[PDB]
């Protein structure tokens, strides 16, 4: 019940009572764990509301109180009335800063509280939807100075009438698949830029084009929007010591936000609700160019270097990896557009996790996300033990729209 | 029921049904994942069922089950236990069990190897000298000039959990580590407490930086015995660089044997306290964890700063640098040697095509994640996308107290 868990390179042992509160289910069981799996009515809201409403009015110390009584009293009779509520702009504020607090396999949690949250949900359509992006990008963006942010459009009703951002991130470069059988562009969108073009997008075909919006409000057919050139923030990739490295032609936009997720505050369902912080380094150089599947530019990196390719012993991978990550690092650091390596925030994270420890009793982790994709073992994450469960509010996947929405 | 996993880079879909077959279990729960937790006398009641199951299995293996022989086999099992409370593996038994462990354990990305395993029967041993050249012969054996060999070597079983063998080393090779007084370590700073101990049981230490522990046996329950390993026997590799000069200059060294002491084996219900195994290293095991842990030999900083990396800011990814360095040279100084050595990308890459052989004609391959992805360059070893699903089948390898907390000295 009162759970322990022990960093092995301090032997520091922290107590986890945090996941009691633990609301939902893990896809694990005592016989099987799937910790390493990517995806493991009325009644039902008014719990779900009252959950929230209690740990609320909790946070400002007003538990129990008239005030507290009092909300819990209007929620429950405009569910009796609508089958639905509405948050107060403050509920939706701690809402979303708190799923980002429970966001398990978030490295960057330590900025939790400093999220500044847009309320589009007096939004109605998708040119009001695209209005509001442009607005979120500019103002996190800031010139290269990345604040952390989240737009957040009106709530699931019956289902048939959700807003949805068809994109999976605001900003993500283009993939076509090619004549002679290989991918130009980043081979992650080749579907999604396809239903684009079929939606009428005209594709410049090329390596870096920067996707158009696909938005759907109110359960709508989607439409297209261009971003505009000039809020996209983009560093084109050199290295401090390889003159060459500019030759390979290689940029990355400065802004990563997720837009296909669920936002679940008090029982209900922000389907739409992009959000965005700044990179960890290593989410560009090593996924984004090395993954197989990416735009997988080590052999051309290493034979750059010209390093010994014949065998997988010379390390020559992983020598080319690390020049790779040295070289966004350098780049978005030279452009003054925010970036954190993995060293300082895994440090970070650690530092996150006591204060959670110590203030609310623990801190949900998944240490598979946590730990970073190079040099895990010289990461202090690497070394702590973390225990991971799933509590509300929680930003949560879900089913890309078009294998859901009929046309 | 079946459960699929997914890879992610090449979308290979697969489908397990050994879990079905899982009895222990995983220390997590539908509301709760321990995944990344280190830790998460019996009675005849229990063991009979255990001894069967195992039984079952062992003569499913050879194509024998139901036979005559099958039968027999279980009935004076059975008869053994209600007459002794124990029961004897036979030879064939114990070489399938053992073999059978190595291939359930989910944390190891050697397993391909599983089925060629040299298993030495030390089931007669009875003293701790005994214990000795057993351990010396496994050694050289495993050793075998720089073409090292699997092997496992198994001791009586436990009784009444009084007479326990134990080997109380957590390898057989391993270096010492000294504090100082200054609050620095000399040699490994894992091994401290346990150099203690050795120098407290008479051990005479040389106390440098890369002093091979004396073994310490315990026999039957006895109080441990010292031992030092023949050096003779002790394979060991200096450190240096295809490229820089002045990497055999930071003194380094290891052993090439790596051979784990300290777990315990269970079979049919049956626990051998001392079964010490020994395979080759992947090379990140010493030049990641062994040399570069903040908490062992600590050399990054050495590396970097004869490097000349920029080590003012984190984001040089100087330690990063000098982490692929140390890794090179190892496997450079261990291939220079003849010495067997693996590199990670070969070693995951091999673990990916044995799990999928298994999942062909096992039905699975319980793996765990956080153990088998290497502690360096993750995500460009293949086994970084691939969904793993981690259960407990036995035989099995289990982690199991030191013994210098449990034991009652006899003096
Ligand atoms: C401010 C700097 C931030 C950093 C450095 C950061 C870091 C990261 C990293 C490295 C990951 C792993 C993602 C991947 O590998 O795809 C991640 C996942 C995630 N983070 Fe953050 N984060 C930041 C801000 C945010 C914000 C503002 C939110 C939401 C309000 C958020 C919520 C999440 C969620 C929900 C995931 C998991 C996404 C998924 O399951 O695909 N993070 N974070
Ligand atoms: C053939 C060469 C082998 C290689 C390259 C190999 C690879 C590894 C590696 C890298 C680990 C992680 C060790 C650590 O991080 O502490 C490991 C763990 C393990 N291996 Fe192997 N292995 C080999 C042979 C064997 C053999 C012969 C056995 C037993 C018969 C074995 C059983 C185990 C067990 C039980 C663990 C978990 C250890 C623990 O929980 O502390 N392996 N393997
Ligand atoms: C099937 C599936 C499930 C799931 N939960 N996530 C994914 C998305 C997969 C999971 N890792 C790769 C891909 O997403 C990349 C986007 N996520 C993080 C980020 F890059 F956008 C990001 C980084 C950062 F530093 C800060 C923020 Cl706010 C966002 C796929
Ligand atoms: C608390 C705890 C639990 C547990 N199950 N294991 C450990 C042992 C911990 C786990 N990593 C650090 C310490 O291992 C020392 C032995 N390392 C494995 C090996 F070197 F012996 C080895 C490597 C190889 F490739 C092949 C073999 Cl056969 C053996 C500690
Ligand atoms: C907390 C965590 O489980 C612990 O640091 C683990 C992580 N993964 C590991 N993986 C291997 N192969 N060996 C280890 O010692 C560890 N340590
Ligand atoms: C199968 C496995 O879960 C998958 O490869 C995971 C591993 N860890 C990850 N970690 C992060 N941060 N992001 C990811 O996309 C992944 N992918
Ligand atoms: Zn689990």
């Amino acid at each position: 019940r009162f759970l322990k868990v022990k960093n092995w390179e301090t032997d520091v042992v922290l107590t986890d009572t945090l996941h009691l509160k633990s609301t939902l289910e893990t896809g694990c069981t005592e016989h099987i764990c799937m910790g390493s799996i990517m995806l493991p009515t009325k009644d039902q809201l008014f719990p779900l509301a009252k959950e929230f409403l209690d740990q609320y009015y909790s946070s400002i110390k007003r538990f129990g109180s008239k005030a507290h009584m009092d909300r819990l009293e209007e929620v429950n009779k405009e569910i009796e009335s609508t089958s639905t509520y509405q948050l107060k702009d403050t509920e939706l504020i701690y809402g979303a800063k708190h799923a980002w607090r429970n966001a398990s396999r978030c490295v960057g949690r330590i900025q939790w509280s400093k999220l500044q949250v847009f309320d589009a949900r007096d939004c109605t359509t998708a040119h009001g939807m695209f209005n509001y992006i442009c607005n979120h990008v500019k103002y996190a963006t800031n010139k290269g100075n990345l604040r952390s942010a989240i737009t957040i459009f009106p709530q699931r009703t019956d289902g048939k009438h959700d807003f949805r951002v068809w994109n999976s991130q605001l900003i993500r470069y283009a993939g076509y698949k090619q004549p002679d059988g290989s991918t130009l562009g980043d081979p992650a969108n080749v579907q999604f830029t396809e239903i684009c073009i079929q939606q009428g997008w005209k594709a410049p075909r090329g390596r870096f084009d920067v996707l158009p919006l696909l938005l759907q409000a109110n359960g709508n057919d989607p439409e297209l929007f261009q971003i505009p050139p000039e809020l996209v923030l983009e560093v084109p990739i050199r290295h401090p010591k390889f003159d060459w490295f500019k030759d390979l032609g290689l940029k990355w936009y400065g802004l990563p936000a997720v837009s296909n997720m669920l936002l679940e505050i008090g029982g209900l369902e922000f389907s739409a609700c992009p959000f965005s912080g700044w990179y960890m380094g290593t989410e560009i150089g090593v996924r984004d160019y090395c993954d197989n599947s990416r735009y997988n530019i080590l052999e051309e990196v290493a034979k750059k270097m010209d390093l010994d390719m014949r065998k997988t012993s010379s390390l020559w991978k992983d020598q080319a990896l690390v020049e790779i990550n040295i070289a966004v690092l350098y780049s978005f650091q030279s452009d003054k557009v925010t970036i954190v390596d993995h060293h300082s925030a895994t440090e970070s994270f650690i530092k996150h996790m006591e204060n959670e420890y110590r203030c609310r009793g623990g801190c949900p982790a998944d240490w598979v996300w946590i730990v970073p994709p190079m040099s895990g073992s010289i990461t202090p994450v690497f070394h702590q033990e973390m225990l991971n469960y799933r509590l509300t509010p929680s930003f949560e996947y879900q089913p890309d729209p078009w294998n859901t929405h009929v046309w």
